[PDB]
Parts: C-alpha cells; sequence; structure tokens
C-alpha cells in the first residue's frame, strides 16, 4: 500500500476552501494551549523551583527529586564533545568558525564624537548580563540553533549564557550538548516548554532571570515567549515547522521529495507543500514520495506530517504558483526554478528564501539562522541589528559644552515654551550663555 | 505650607525597602484588564467602539468616526499657525533627521561568493506604519519627526498618526511636525483603542504593519498585547529621570531638571542621588521655592509626591550602585568627570553628561531607524560547488541526529572530489 500524497488543484472550485482548511486546522486549539501556557507561567512565578520540577516530571517524563537534578554541569558539555565522532566534532567546529568569524567582523562598540562647538555625542555599548537560549530536546534539534545564538552572545561579551534543553525520558542529544560546549554555553538546565521560558523570564530559586530569551520553540515555547514579552527580551516568535517548495518542474523529483521529507521529518505537526504548474512533474514527485518514504529512518513522523499537512498543489502557470505562494505566506520558501530571481518580484509574503535547484532548506537549518543570511566574510559587510547587536545594550550619550548647551537650549526653549512645558524650557534656559553678563 | 520632597538615605539600614517601594498607583492588573477589554471591543465592534472610547476617555463629542479623521491639509494649516521660530526649529531638525536616515538606508543586496553562491536580502518597505502621538501639550514634536521620517525614507507608502484631542484640544506644533515629517493620515484617537484599531483595523482605521511611538501605561500595555498581530518598536516605561550630582551644580538647575520630567505627567518619576548632604538640602529648598511658580505645578507636585525623591549616598561608588539598581531610562550625570561615573552605571538608558546637559535637551533634540520600517527576506542561491561545501557540513551533523531526510536532501547536491 504505497503512500498517496494529498493532491490539490487550483482549478477545482473548492480549492480555496480546501487549502484554507489545510493551512488552519489544529488538533489542540488556540487559547487551549494559551490558557495552558498562562497557567504554567503563573505557577512558576508563584512556586518557583517546585513548579519547574513538577511540570518537568509531568511533561518530560523525568525522574528528578529536586531542581539540583535538572542542572547539567559544564563538565557534562565537555563529555558530550568527547562522545561524538571526530567527523561530527570537526563539522561542529567548522560551523562554529564560520559563525564566529562573521560575528567578530560585525561587532561594534562604544564611540564618541566631538562636534565643532565641543559637544560630545556617542553611544555606550555594553553586553547583556545574561542570555537564555532555548534548545529543543531530542533528535530534532539543529545544533545550528545553539551555535547561531550562543556564539554571537559570547562575542558580544555576555557573561552568562544559560541553555535550557528538555531531556524527554532522559534522552540527551550529545551533538547538541557538544555544540553548547564549543559555543561557550555557561550553564544548562534540563527543562523545556513554558516552564523553562517562565523560569528564565522571571527567575526561580535556581534558574537565573536573564535579560533576553532566544531560540526556536514548539507552540508552547512560542506562546510562552509571546506572553513574557516586555518582561524580558525575545528574539522572535517562531511559527510552525513548514516549507513551501515552488518548482517549475526542472528539478529532480527525488530531490524535491526529499526536500519535502526534510521538513516533514522534524515533527508530526510539520507542513510540507509543493506548488508547480507542471502536471507530469507533480506525478513524478508523488511517485518519488511513494518510492522513497518506506525506508526513511523517520518514516513514521514524515508519514504523519504529510498525512496531516502535506500536499502537492497543481496551478495553471507561474503567475498562479506565486499567487498560491503569497496566500500560503511561508516563513521558508524553496524557489526551485531555473530563474529564481525572476519569480521573486511576484513573491510578496515569504521569509527565508532558498533559490535554485542546488539549495535545500536543510542547508538553512544547519548553515544559517532563522531567516538570516549565510555567515561569510562577504555577507558580514552588511550590518544587521541581529546577531551581536541583539546581545548588546546601547545608551546614547550627549555631553554639551557650555557653548553647545547654549545653542541647543535656544531651540529647546522655543519648542518647550510653545507647548507650555515651562520646566523643560527653564531647565534648558538655565544653560544659555551671555558672555557680556557679569 | 512649603513642599517637602521625599528624602532617602543609603546610610539607613532600611534604605533598600524604601527604594524598592519607590521603584515599584493604579494597579497593572487593573490597567491590563481594561486594555484587554478595549482591544476585544475594538475587534468586535470596530468604528463604534473607537468612537465610544474616544467620547469617554478624551471627553469629546463625535457623532461618528468621520468626525475623528483629520485631513492632511489640517497638518498644512497647522504649519501656518505656529511661530516663525517654532517652524524653523522643526524644519532644521527635520533636515538633520532626514539627511541622516538617507545615509543609513540599506536596500536589497546580493553578494557573490568565489564559488558562485549568491547571498543577500530582498528588502521591501512596510506597507503601512502607525504612529502613536500623545495628546495635548505634553507631546514632543521630536517623537513625530524621528518616527515618521525614517518610515518615509524607507518607502512606507502610508504613515498613519493617531493623536487624541482631550476636550478637543489640538497641539499645532505636533500637527506641524506631522506635516513636515510626511504623515499621510491622522485620526484623533488615543489610548488602547487607538492601538487596537491600528493593529487589527476597523471600518475606517486601516490595519498597519507596525505601530511606533511612545505612550502612557495604556498605550504601552496595548502594544505589548498586540505584539504578534502587528510589529511594535518598544514598550515604554514610566516617564523618568535619575539625576546624579556631585553637589557642584547649581541647585536651582537640578531642581528644574527634576521638574522637567515631573511636569510631563502625574506618574512621572524624578529622583536625585548625591553624596553631598548640604547640596541635597539646597535642592530641597529650591524645589519648595520654585514649585508654586511653575505653570504645571499641580502635575509636578503630584509626580514628586507620588514618585520623587532625593537620595543621600556615602560616595561616588555608592551613588553609582544606587543608580545602577534604579536602572533609569534617562540618566543625568551632573558631575565633574561624567565619563568616570558611567562605567559603574551600565543599566541606564539615555545619558546626559556634565553640568550643562539637561535631559530636556533630549526631548527637544535639534536633530543629528529606517531598518525598523523594512521587511527582509534572506536569500541563499547556492552554486553546485557552494552546495557541496555547505552540504558536507550539514550531512554529517544531520546524520548525527538521525535526521536523514535533511542529510539526503543536502547529499543530493554534493559533488564528488575528482
Amino acid at each position: 500500500a504505497p503512500f498517496a500524497i494529498r493532491r490539490l488543484n487550483a482549478a477545482d472550485p473548492d480549492f480555496g476552501r480546501h487549502l484554507d482548511h489545510l493551512l488552519s486546522w489544529e488538533s489542540v486549539s488556540d487559547d487551549s494551549v494559551n490558557q495552558r501556557v498562562l497557567d504554567i507561567i503563573a505557577a512558576v512565578r508563584s512556586r518557583g523551583d517546585a513548579a519547574v520540577v513538577e511540570f518537568t516530571q509531568r511533561f518530560d517524563g523525568l525522574q528528578a527529586a529536586s531542581m539540583a537534578d535538572l542542572i547539567l554541569p559544564r563538565e557534562r558539555l565537555e563529555l558530550a564533545l568527547t562522545r561524538i565522532t571526530v567527523a561530527q566534532r570537526e563539522a561542529l567546529e567548522v560551523a562554529a568558525e564560520r559563525v564566529r568569524s562573521y560575528h567578530e567582523k560585525q561587532k561594534q562598540g562604544s564611540w564618541r564624537y566631538t562636534e565643532a562647538d565641543g559637544t560630545v555625542l556617542g553611544q555606550q555599548v555594553t553586553p547583556l548580563d545574561r542570555a537564555g537560549l532555548y534548545v529543543p530536546g531530542g533528535k530534532a534539534s539543529y545544533p545550528s540553533s545553539v551555535l547561531m545564538n550562543a556564539i554571537p552572545a559570547k562575542v558580544a561579551g555576555v557573561s552568562e549564557v544559560v541553555m535550557v534543553v528538555p531531556t524527554p525520558r532522559g534522552e540527551i542529544n550529545e551533538i547538541v550538548l557538544a555544540a553548547a560546549c564549543i559555543a561557550g554555553v555557561d550553564r544548562v538546565f534540563t527543562i523545556g516548554g513554558a516552564q523553562a521560558v517562565a523560569a528564565l523570564a522571571y527567575g526561580t530559586e535556581s534558574v537565573p532571570r536573564v535579560d533576553k530569551i532566544v531560540g526556536p520553540g514548539n507552540i508552547y515555547v512560542a506562546t510562552a515567549k509571546r506572553h513574557v514579552f516586555g518582561q524580558v527580551g525575545i528574539d522572535m516568535i517562531a511559527g510552525p515547522s513548514e516549507i513551501l517548495v515552488v518548482c517549475d518542474g526542472q528539478t529532480d523529483p527525488d530531490w524535491i521529495a526529499m526536500d519535502l521529507f526534510s521538513q516533514a521529518e522534524h515533527d508530526e505537526d510539520a507542513q510540507s507543500i509543493l506548488v508547480s504548474p507542471d502536471a507530469a512533474f507533480l506525478d513524478r514527485v508523488a511517485d518519488s514520495i511513494a518510492r522513497l518514504l518506506p525506508t526513511m529512518e523517520r518514516a513514521e513522523i514524515i508519514r504523519t506530517s504529510l498525512e496531516g499537512r502535506g500536499a502537492l498543489i497543481q496551478v495553471a502557470d507561474q503567475a498562479q504558483a506565486c499567487a498560491v505562494a503569497n496566500r500560503i505566506a511561508p516563513e521558508h520558501l524553496e524557489l526551485s526554478v531555473a530563474d529564481p530571481e525572476s519569480w521573486l518580484p511576484e513573491i510578496r509574503h515569504a521569509g527565508a528564501i532558498f533559490m535554485g535547484r542546488y539549495t535545500a532548506e536543510a542547508l538553512g537549518d544547519y548553515c544559517a539562522g532563522p531567516n538570516h543570511v549565510l555567515p561569510t566574510s562577504g555577507t558580514a559587510r552588511f550590518s544587521s541589528p541581529l546577531g551581536v547587536y541583539d546581545f548588546q545594550k546601547r545608551s546614547s550619550i550627549i555631553n554639551c559644552s557650555a557653548e553647545g548647551a547654549s545653542v541647543l537650549g535656544r531651540t529647546a526653549s522655543v519648542l518647550a515654551r510653545g507647548e507650555s512645558l515651562t520646566a523643560h524650557a527653564r531647565s534648558a534656559e538655565y544653560r544659555i550663555l551671555d558672555e557680556k553678563e557679569a
């Protein structure tokens, strides 16, 4: 009984409704997880360590009498580095070098500039005291997510990088812990979900309150991050695992099937969709899926996610393919076409874009950050407030000379008096100079 | 009869308890639920809810939402109504802000690696930006200029401004700044209902892509709750100044610097820290004498009574420790060598250094971002050789975690050596 991938056709009169249902259905409703997350956060804020241990036992299936059993010492990170193979260690170190060299070039620090009248302007740049990094538990946890976050934090000078990674059933991902060692993670707690986010955002007896929480999470972590927003810095709210592949039919159908499998194997709720105007090509991809799926090591996960949210979508032409892509609004887009830069102008709603037949989004999961450019010396030339900038605090400074305060004070007086904010005006006017005054 | 400002002393054993209370009126949970109710009502009832909340909270009469729309010609009219000096100040600041952001703008780019791989970003301006501007007198025109101008420089086609008009009062300097800054539409609405209307859209208020501009606790709380539905610039804290003084700045200056923040609104917080005990007495005297002379004395007095204080400390080191604990959004280092003090106060926001720099200069900046009004798509377009370099690293790591579809997807593109 070969697997029959779900098929959609934009020519069908019920296409918009059927695509609507594909993109929106949920087993666990919103507000259900959201109420659940809100209850976890308030419980961690009230009971601290005790709530973190209780929820870790329930949701991760862990045996831990106290919070001390949920702390991984840094020696355990070094032990992970020795347990992985030499080829895996070197691959991690190669990835870390490319990330580290890039963020070094982008790092900017404090500066001062003296104006003509003697007034000094500038910025004081200091690293955040503490950063919290969420790392998914189990096998489906890209070591990149450790490298792309902990390394720029350390390059910025963050003194304490705290990693939270759940260990469901005690399962530990040695490559993930080895990545943490290479990236300079300082402490690790074996916790996850909204509990970890709440513990990092508000602090418990054993988990330190951090200044910023980063990393990619499931719906529980993403929802918790949105709710602790304002209480603590956050990098982004990652959406569900998804890929949209757009193909003109000139890419190897086995490549395209495996590109769909790459996202489908991440988790059971993943969404993997292919759109193409080439009907014969779509049939070959369907054949490729049926032939390649049974012996995938994660075939059960791939089959579940493709059954729930996978599809091959037939469209009339390149224009309709871009229209469907814009409706889907994918955070990850694989433009597997001969002329990807020609398709891009008609792509209005897309995050990270993988172009051409030689670029799979699997490269995005392992060589770049979420919707970040590949780190190279060439791309380092283009500044970005992400990376090292995200782990720094900036304080504008102004140090007026006596004469500079007089010039600026006259302008401040005019506008403050015009608004009847007379304390503003008088404060500035106190510093206005008149050399003939004795 | 004369006002006696609150006094704290770090030499007191219970100083930490008093400072904790000073830094901690209307409860957050009370405001939070009101904000949640307002957002839900605007989402459900649209224009009707916006008009209702505007009548109730801004004390005006508006038959419909059409009475709450200001045409762009009203901004041009405002520019004709302000004084010559006010207009020149706004136009000079605008040129400096606009010229600066033109230089800093970065559009789409591509870089080609030696192996043929192309990397870059597709950069597009946001379609619409919403700008929150406080109503009435206590509304700095710099907030308009420094938000709307980078949006227009980025290429945002529609900058929508929301400004409440309490009892119908209009600030012509604010509207003139909006004219100069290129604001496209204006709605005379404020509070959480304005934030909700911009974030979700109503019949008359367009849904925007990002909401910027500082507001009081209702606006900040509303922005915190619409995050995710819409982009936001920041969540402002209470209006605040911490003055640190070594005792050698004129005490009337320091008192007025405290008054400058205290006059913004009744929940503003103005604190002074000094090791000089006699100086603090002089500032207390200056406050008592100057307060009844101020146009906004009632607001200043309420702010100082509720949240103000003069704090004695032992020395420069303890002054900075207290300052770092306060973590002020604005810090005025009214000392002889301010660059010697700053290293010990890393948790402060904007810094005003020396005896000649009042924090009021920050609110009325004369001019010297764009990135915040652009959307970016990261692009990777591997050559066959580039996909082999990246694929060899990805293949090993993916197979190490048994993510074999990741590995095989990358391995399809790996070329053999020789």
